[PDB]
Order: C-alpha cells, then sequence, then structure tokens
C-alpha cells in the first residue's frame, strides 16, 4: 500500500477530454489541484474547440475520486488511492431519460508528479432540441452519496448512481449512472467493503474569462463503515 503516501500534501491535476455527441466533437482542457487530506478539489475546464455543444451540468460526473478523504477507520476501504501510481481505468454510461447516452472511458494516473484524468467520451441518441443539445439545464450543482461496492470477479469497483440535472422549465433531468474502475497495473489494490461518498459539488464562472469554461469546487468524504 504505497497509494495513499502520494496524496499527503496538495497534488496538481489535469484533465483532458475529447468529445464527440451526435458528431460534435469537442475538446476539454482542466487544470487544478487535489488535496485528499482535506477531501477537496479545485479544478478549472476550458472548451478549447469553442463552444461547448452539451451543458456544463452534465460532465461534471466524468471530470478523481482519489482526492476523497477517507476515514481513518476506512483506510483499507480505498481502491482508488491503492490503485496509484499505476491507476484506473474509470468507465461509465450515463443514460439521460428520454434522450440520449454518454459512454465514457477514463485513465486516472499520475503522469510525473501531476494527476491525470484523461477522457473519451462517445454520446449517441441525443435529442437535437432536447434538454442537453438544446441548453435547457440550469447551471448548478447538487450534493449526491455514491455508493461503492467491490467488483471481486474484475478485481476492482462499481457504481450506480442517480443524478438530477434542473432543468428551466422546472422539471428534473435524470442522468443514470453505471460506473466499473479496474486497476491499470498488476500490483494488489484494496477491495472494499460497501459504503459510501458524500459528494458535494460547486459550480462557478471566471469573470475574466472570455472563453466558455467552468470552475468546479468539489468535497468528498467517504462514509458508512462502523467501528
Amino acid at each position: 500500500s504505497k497509494g495513499e503516501e502520494l496524496f499527503t500534501g496538495v497534488v496538481p491535476i489535469l484533465v483532458e477530454l475529447d468529445g464527440d455527441v451526435n458528431g460534435h466533437k469537442f475538446s476539454v482542457r482542466g487544470e487544478g489541484e487535489g488535496d485528499a487530506t482535506n477531501g477537496k478539489l479545485t479544478l478549472k475546464f476550458i472548451c478549447t474547440t469553442g463552444k461547448l455543444p452539451v451543458p456544463w451540468p452534465t460532465l461534471v460526473t466524468t471530470f478523481v475520486a482519489c482526492f476523497s478523504r477517507y476515514p481513518d477507520h476506512m483506510k483499507q476501504h480505498d481502491f482508488f488511492k491503492s490503485a496509484m501510481p499505476e491507476g484506473y481505468v474509470q468507465e461509465r454510461t450515463i443514460s439521460f431519460k428520454d434522450d440520449g447516452t454518454y459512454k465514457t472511458r477514463a485513465e486516472v494516473k499520475f503522469e510525473g508528479d501531476t494527476l491525470v484524468n484523461r477522457i473519451e467520451l462517445k454520446g449517441i441518441d441525443f435529442k437535437e432540441d432536447g434538454n442537453i443539445l438544446g441548453h435547457k439545464l440550469e447551471y448548478n450543482f447538487n450534493c449526491d452519496n455514491v455508493y461503492i461496492t467491490a467488483d471481486k470477479q474484475k478485481n476492482g469497483i462499481k457504481a450506480n448512481f442517480k443524478i438530477r440535472h434542473n432543468v428551466e422549465d422546472g422539471s428534473v433531468q435524470l442522468a443514470d449512472h453505471y460506473q466499473q474502475n479496474t486497476p491499470i497495473g498488476d500490483g494488489p489494490v484494496l477491495l472494499p467493503d460497501n459504503h459510501y461518498l458524500s459528494v458535494c459539488s460547486a459550480l462557478s464562472k471566471d469573470p475574466n474569462e472570455k472563453r466558455d469554461h467552468m470552475v468546479l469546487l468539489q468535497f468528498v468524504t467517504a462514509a458508512g463503515i462502523t467501528h
């Protein structure tokens, strides 16, 4: 268990996403830092191709659970850090109710001293004037619990959870997430007992930034395992 030692201080983060949704090709670069000691993540994302063709909130879950704060009595259950520095693959299907689906594949690993989250995203079957491609979602975000379970068959973890995006007409757009994580390397990893991550995410804008962008502040704490 060397991996958790990489997270005792503040760690620079790079996020790179290549996306294609209904044939809209777009790219996003994010940078910031993670402080797992305090469960705190700060990142700013720029759409480097121009205007983002989906709403920023729909990409928040895709854009590093290794920065969760695992309490002392839960350190044997932190899969994410145990997979470092070689890292893990994070794969999701995100099914937007009555609309299209994202499939994402990401590699989360150290490159030098930077924690990198490199993502490929493919979105299909979206309604061209639905809530996603029609940009009908509010610019905000909730707190959520994400339940984590071991997937012993695959030496990894799984999770499934629902994100609720508020729509400009008062309704809610559901985004059902199914997630699998598997280590990149061969060394031992920790496979956890059932628990959850308590996640809170705040979105904002940089008043001096002219490009299409998102600022993300996120706090994550693991919970739910008893002494």
